[PDB]
């Protein structure tokens, strides 16, 4: 259940971290991009699978704050992750070496971290634990966890919640607790949802003191 | 060959360098002091076993500065470590799970206290070399930029006899300890109390090049 990062992602890990501490901001960006790239798979899939969408019928993005517990949800009913792609994708990678070579080179990186495609990282940027539980169609919910010096995979306790898709949750540094005031998530997601072609919600109140999902975009 | 470090090295190489950030000369009082603890392993062992310093007859500690090649080297006729002592003491971490509350809770003599000043070698050096060669066992290469490390047979074998060779490749902004002025002066300030010799590779006006004793 417990797992070591390969290499040449630590030293992208630090990569990142390092090029980008002062446009921290970004690692909300590249979140609602991964949820677009997952929401657009399982749409390919649902051309060919006809039960594609029987585990949530639903496509968006949903954004919630848990201020009393230093968290920040960012959930998709995308295409989800098996137990050995969450082990795969974010423990491993593979044109990397020339990446690197750029990144090094070049330490504005943000736009080539979302070319490649590595920008679930930035989240160490924000954070001092990433965890990532995800429902496949072939597979049962799993967790993955992580505090950048190590990971691990274990079965969801509490079973099939998601239905289909991934929940990132944010444990946020000290210093990145104004992440935590709906005035500046709204004003973020709102900015990084413009060309989304996928619904994107907030949990946020209303005035008696309503909560409920605001559309963004 | 390839490995990864245990969970716990990796959060003490942070912890480490982020504390020392603002004294790094430290590293070298760090080299030193595991240097003479290996001297003094040696020293015990071969108080009952006569064979022990067949491998190499002294008890030292030589540094060297390669300035050309950017590098720093710290070598001790120490008991040495086999293959299996580079993967496990490096790789691998002993009250652990307190140091590391009581590092996050100046922690200079903490790592000191704990003998883990080893890490506090990546506060100067982008890649760390350590040149093994223990009794047991033939000579063996450990490498490491911090994000992984590998274990290799020296191929250019037995050039040791016995000991330990701890080499840098220092960052460019770490360029300063690769003068004699600097290392001779930080080297005199961390040896005045360690047992056994610490020589530099210095030169002494032509201009010739030999071992000085600093302590
Ligand atoms: C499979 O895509 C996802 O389910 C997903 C998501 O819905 C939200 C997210 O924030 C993320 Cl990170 C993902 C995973 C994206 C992905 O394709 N995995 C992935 C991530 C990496 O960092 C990577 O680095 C080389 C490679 C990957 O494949
Ligand atoms: C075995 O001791 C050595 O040969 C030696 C040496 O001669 C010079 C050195 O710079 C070092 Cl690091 C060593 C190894 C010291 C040791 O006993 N191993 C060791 C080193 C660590 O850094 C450590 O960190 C948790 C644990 C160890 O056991």
């Amino acid at each position: 259940e417990k797992f070591a990062f390969q290499a040449e992602v630590n030293r992208m890990m630090k990569l990142i971290i390092n090029s980008l501490y002062k446009n921290k901001e970004i690692f909300l960006r590249e979140l609602i991009s991964n949820a677009s790239d997952a929401l657009d798979k399982i749409r390919l899939i649902s051309l060919t699978d006809e039960n594609a969408l029987a585990g949530n019928e639903e496509l968006t993005v949903k954004i919630k704050c848990d201020k009393e517990k230093n968290l920040l949800h960012v959930t998709d009913t995308g295409v989800g992750m098996t137990r050995e792609e969450l082990v795969k994708n974010l423990g491993t990678i593979a044109g990397t070496s020339e990446f690197l070579n750029k990144m090094t080179e070049a330490q504005s990186t943000s736009e080539l971290i979302g070319q490649f495609g590595v920008g679930f990282y930035s989240a160490f940027l924000v954070a001092d634990k990433v965890i990532v539980t995800s429902k496949h169609n072939n597979d049962t919910q799993h967790i993955w966890e992580s505090d950048s010096n190590e990971f691990s995979v274990i079965a969801d306790p509490r079973g099939n919640t998601l239905g289909r898709g991934t929940t990132i949750t944010l444990v946020l540094k000290e210093e990145a607790s104004d992440y935590l005031e709906l005035d500046t998530i709204k004003n973020l997601v709102k900015k990084y949802s413009q060309f989304i072609n996928f619904p994107i919600y907030v949990w946020s109140s209303k005035t008696k003191t309503v909560w409920d999902w605001e559309l963004m975009n």
